[PDB]
């Protein structure tokens, strides 16, 4: 089982000047609890923006996608393209697409669920950000209730199948 894992603003933004532009302590703590003793797979740009004590991420098995044969990522296993990180050579039950915006569109053709955190931030979208996949008609979802992080920002989580 392939899944994607995100979290947006409602306006659609994942990505702004190489991070992530708010703080939700939730999702961080949602995302972990999803992906532990799971392989994560990236974009090398995502891998590129793990703050230090989460590159690599602990206890999981982190896939990073590039076109850079060469690339050094110490803890990470580097492979060539999505197919090739979907193919890996020990199985995993359970394997997790965590962005960023190029992987994503990538992948979702060959996921069957995503996991969506929606941020209520106002953040109009600027030239340069990374921005969500939208979900089809192919996908439907369950939605939890919209909650109030202990840091201030209302958020929601969404549990999306394939049809
Ligand atoms: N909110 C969230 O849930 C979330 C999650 C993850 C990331 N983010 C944010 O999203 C941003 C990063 O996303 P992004 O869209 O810029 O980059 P990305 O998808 O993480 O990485 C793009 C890179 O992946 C590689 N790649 C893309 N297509 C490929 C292909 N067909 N074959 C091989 N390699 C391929 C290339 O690496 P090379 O250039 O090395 O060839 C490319 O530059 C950051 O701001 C990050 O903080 C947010
Ligand atoms: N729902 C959801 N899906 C995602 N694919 C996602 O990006 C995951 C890649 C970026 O990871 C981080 C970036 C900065 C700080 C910590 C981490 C992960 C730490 C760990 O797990 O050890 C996120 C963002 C979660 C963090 C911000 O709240 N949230």
């Amino acid at each position: 089982s392939v899944g994607l894992i995100w979290a947006q603003s409602t306006s659609g933004v994942i990505g702004r000047d190489g991070g992530i532009p708010w703080r939700l302590p939730e999702d961080l703590a949602h995302f972990k609890r999803l992906t532990m003793g799971h392989t994560v797979v990236m974009g090398r740009r995502t891998w590129d923006s793990l703050p230090a004590a989460h590159r690599p991420l602990p206890g999981r098995r982190n896939v990073v996608v590039t076109r850079q044969t060469g690339l050094v990522a110490h803890g990470a296993q580097v492979v060539g393209s999505l197919e090739q990180a979907l193919s890996p050579a020990e199985p995993d039950a359970a394997t997790w697409v965590i962005g960023g915006a190029q992987i994503y569109a990538l992948a979702l053709p060959l996921a069957n669920r995503c996991e969506v955190t929606e941020v209520d931030v106002d953040l109009p979208p600027e030239d340069e950000d990374a921005l969500a996949p939208v979900l089809d008609q192919t996908w439907a979802g369950t939605s939890g209730e919209w909650l109030v992080s202990r840091s201030g920002l209302r958020y929601r989580m969404h549990s999306y199948r394939r049809l």
